[PDB]
Formats: C-alpha cells, structure tokens, sequence
DNA sequence: TTTTTTTGCT
C-alpha cells in the first residue's frame, strides 16, 4: 500500500537528449540489419519452402523449438563453466579453462556498439570469446558458421576498450553442437584472422550507421 | 534487452 524503496518527485534552444539505448546498437542488430541480398535471398527461400512444408502454425513452432533448444544450450553452459548437446561439447570443454567471463555485456566507449558475449575462457592456453551454439544441419568450416565470426570479433574488439574489463583478448573460437551428439566442431580464430573478420565487421557497423542516418 | 535460431545451384 506504500512505497518500500522512497524517493521525492522534486529537490530544491530546446533540450532534446537522445537516449543511449536507441543510438547505440546491439552487436546482433548491426548484422541483422544489414544482411547481403544473398543471404536475405536464402533466408526468405528457405521460409517460404518450410512454411509449405510445415504451415504458418507449424513453421512458428518450428521457430520456437530451435530456440529455446539453444537458449537452454546456452544456459546449460553458463552453469558448467561456472541433453545432447551437451554429450557434443564434452571433448571440448576439456579444452576450455580460465573463465574470466561468462554471458557478459561489452560497450565499446568509441565506435558506440554493445553486446552480450557467451564466454571468455582459454581454449588450449589460448584466451579466446568462446560464442557457443546449436545447429541442425552440420558446420564443418568457419564458413558454415556465416556472421558468427564477425559477432565474434565484435565482442573482443568491444571488451578490449571496455574499461569494466582489466584485460584484453586475442583470438575467437566459436563452438557448434550437435542434438544428435556427434561431436563439436571447433572453429579458432587465432589473432591474425581475427584482424581480418574485425575490419569487414567495422564495414557492417559503417553499412549500418549509415543506413540509421536516413 | 540481448540473444536464441534460420543460408544454393547451374
Ligand atoms: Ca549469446
Ligand atoms: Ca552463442
């Protein structure tokens, strides 16, 4: 019936501040955002073919499954460091050690993005963003995995100039598990390839603030 | 909120 947490109302060329949260993207709406004509071809090809094969009901359910199957993944993870896919991973969490991050968010002070990354771990000695995942269909090269390296080196370049980490990081590794249990393909990034996805993704993020001046 | 997940062949 009364407030349990008090504070007053008052305290004894127009204003128009812009808030931090609409100016300043997401590393995931950077990307989705400004998608190639081939992979928004694709993607709609690939919708258009599985709401025939499985209805408008059924494709919407479709689309919940797979992601709580990967939330939950990613979650599972998040406990362990602190199912099927889990039996995938197994030869690669031991591998992993030195958490010193775990589904932490990255502000870059200067180029004005922020982000939530899975994990920051050493792999093999190797201290990495680790950005786990789920997938259906199998992913046996960096290739397979799309834009997760540029969400990977978006993260690191984030951390790297963001002054709630002490440290800074080097290579990525992006993680993909099997439901079926078949082991996980390991996609590192050492330091030099890292620097080569980091400049196409500062070409995503230019695409993208230039596409929010219109 | 961010993120979860989704991508061909001739
Ligand atoms: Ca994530
Ligand atoms: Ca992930």
């Amino acid at each position: 019936r009364v407030p349990q947490n008090w504070f007053p109302i008052f305290n004894p060329v127009p204003l128009k501040i812009p808030l931090q949260r609409n100016v300043i993207p997401s590393v995931t709406r950077v990307l989705q955002q400004t998608m190639t004509k081939q992979q928004v071809f694709l993607l709609e090809r690939w919708k258009q073919r599985m709401i025939l094969e499985l209805g408008e009901d059924g494709f919407k359910e479709y689309t919940s499954n797979v992601f709580l199957q990967g939330k939950r993944f990613h979650e599972a993870l998040e406990s362990i460091l602190s199912s099927g896919y889990i039996e995938s991973v197994q030869h690669i969490l031991k591998d992993v050690s030195g958490v010193r991050a775990l589904e932490s968010a990255v502000q870059h002070e200067t180029l004005n993005y922020i982000g939530l990354l899975d994990c920051v771990a050493e792999y093999q000695g190797k201290l990495c963003v680790i950005d786990w995942k789920t997938s259906e269909k199998p992913k046996p090269f960096i290739q397979s995995t799309f834009d997760n390296p540029l969400q990977v080196v978006a993260y690191m370049g984030a951390m790297n100039h963001d002054t709630n980490y002490s440290f800074q990081v080097q290579c990525g590794l992006i993680v993909v598990a099997y439901k079926d249990g078949s082991p996980a393909h390991p996609h590192f990034m050492d330091a030099e390839l890292c620097s080569q996805y980091w400049t196409k993704w500062l070409l995503r993020l230019e695409e993208y603030t230039e596409k929010k001046k219109n």
